[PDB]
């Protein structure tokens, strides 16, 4: 994977609408800004229940949206980011509904999971308890097949049922959503819910051998057809350093939560303790396309006695500290949970879990693309957007506060703040300066004071990090200082909004 800066984003929520409208921005407003860019699903249908993650057909494109051909043509300039959906599918699919008619005679029939499929021999109940899940309740819902009501696994919703990714069926399906993301010469795979796409008896039916045995079996199929994979999972900390060492790329799930701390605080031990263990195949984020993931800092949700890389205390003043800053906004969007180390995610744009300030948020983005790892930037964050009560007022659904619908006049207006224009600056100096193909290093003094330093062939530079040197929503005091070296020779950076830095 390349090692310069991504994009997430909506195709019809950044331009006119469409993925031709996406490219367009993505060509002429980010030059050398967002070389690359991870589309959110676009497919059969986009805006379901799930807004892209629970398509009907996976293989084609959403007419509304574009076509295959806007992927390949993207493709001459863009790497792309796809998701591929392995552990369930449609209830309206096809192949379903053909099950639901014909039963066992149906030609798909093996290719979806049931209670009999894992539990032949009757299931305990330590069996079905210890399945790792979700969402509440047990993993099944009653679909009549033929005539006779059978018990689907269902991992997520009862509309998305689980596939058998070992029968042949379910592979073959799976392959054609591979040949098709070749064929518009996409670069990246991301693997949704693949932690769960294996299941055996006794297991937790999450991340088990047969689900590494899965990932790698996807992984040589993808190689065969130029397609790299990532595997997107929110997990207990060391859970996650575990799997990392087993597969290509993750995700960085701890590093937003952990700058959130350290902004709200200016305690920088728990980012040096996570500098020194974290996997370094990794992909940077702040904000996504979901919540703020809160468990990934993060006691274990079955054993509580494995604590994070904070006390729970933390982790509770974290989730109100991003209720405060935004006064009282993440609520609305939040569904309370009674206690906080209950929440899986607070809903909110990065921008104003940070009180919407400016420095704080320049130095977020600046030790992410100073850590090991291809960075993304998430639209949202990447035009510095306020929560948008509004739509969220409109569809009563909590993670569009982060999902703002982006015209290009409203693109371009944004366009023109100081916040937007350093990010801007600071990624294409992450992308210019060769210094971050070589090798990493940092530093550290107690509490106070971090740096992380980057050293190439033909450049230098070193980020050091205080936020103790400024503390609050309204404080405008710079956090973070930068110095670098190039053919210029040496210089230097103390504010990196007023004076963003460039490349010789
Ligand atoms: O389709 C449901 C969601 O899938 C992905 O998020 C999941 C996350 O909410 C949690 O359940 O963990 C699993 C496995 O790590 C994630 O796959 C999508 O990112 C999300 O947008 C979907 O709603």
């Amino acid at each position: 994977m390349k090692n310069k800066v991504q994009l997430i984003t909506y195709a019809d929520r950044l331009g006119d609408g469409t993925i031709k409208s996406m490219t367009d921005i993505l060509r002429t407003r980010f030059d050398g800004v967002y070389d690359g860019v991870h589309i959110l699903p676009f497919f059969t249908p986009f805006d379901g229940a799930d807004a892209g993650f629970d398509p009907i057909d996976h293989t084609k494109v959403d007419e509304r949206l574009g076509s295959w051909d806007d992927v390949a043509e993207l493709s001459k300039t863009h790497n792309i980011m796809v998701d591929a959906i392995v552990n369930h599918m449609s209830w309206e699919s096809k192949q379903f509904q053909d099950v639901l008619a014909k039963g066992e005679e149906s030609e798909y029939y093996p290719m979806f999971l049931t209670m009999s499929s894992v539990f032949p021999n009757g299931a305990t109940e330590e069996d079905l308890a210890g399945i790792y899940r979700p969402r509440p309740g047990l993993p099944f819902t009653h679909y009549k097949f033929a005539g006779k009501t059978r018990l689907v696994w269902v991992s997520f919703t009862p509309q998305q049922v689980d596939i058998d990714t070992d029968s042949d069926k379910g592979w073959e399906y799976l392959m054609s959503i591979f040949d098709q993301m070749a064929a518009s010469h996409v670069s990246y795979i991301r693997l949704n819910a693949v932690g769960y796409g294996a299941k055996e008896a006794g297991t937790s039916c999450f991340m088990t051998p047969k689900t590494f045995k899965l990932i790698s079996r996807l992984r040589e199929e993808g190689v065969k057809r130029g397609l790299e994979i990532l595997i997107e999972v929110h997990s207990y900390y060391k859970k996650q350093v575990e799997i990392a060492s087993k597969v290509d790329r993750v995700y960085d799930f701890a590093l937003p939560p952990l700058l959130l701390h350290a902004l709200s605080t200016g305690h920088v031990e728990p980012v040096a303790h996570w500098t020194d263990i974290r996997p370094n195949n990794a992909v940077t984020v702040l904000d996504t396309h979901d919540g703020i993931g809160v468990i990934d800092i993060g006691s274990d949700q079955l054993d509580r006695s494995l604590k994070g890389l904070v006390p729970d205390e933390d982790v509770d003043n974290l989730v109100n500290t991003i209720h405060a800053n935004t006064h009282g906004e993440s609520q609305a969007a939040t569904g309370a949970a009674a206690s906080n180390l209950d929440l899986y995610f607070v809903n909110s744009t990065y921008y104003s879990a940070l009180g919407c300030n400016d420095q704080h948020y320049i130095a977020a983005r600046a030790v992410q693309f100073f850590l090991p790892g291809v960075p993304q930037v998430y639209y949202v964050g990447a035009l510095a957007g306020k929560n948008d009560m509004e739509l969220l007022r409109k569809t009563n659904n909590g993670r569009d506060i982060n999902r703002h619908y982006y015209s290009t006049a409203e693109i371009d207006e944004n366009l023109k703040r100081p916040v937007v224009k350093a990010l801007n600056a600071l990624a294409k100096f992450r992308n210019e300066l060769d210094a971050f193909d070589g090798t990493f290093s940092y530093t550290t003094d107690d509490d106070t004071s971090i740096s992380f330093t980057w050293r190439g062939e033909t450049s230098q530079a070193t980020l050091t990090f205080e936020p103790k040197r400024g503390l609050g929503v309204d404080n405008t005091t710079p956090v973070a200082m930068l110095e670098w070296e190039d053919s210029a020779g040496d210089h230097r950076s103390d504010d990196l909004i007023a004076n963003p830095p460039v490349v010789a």
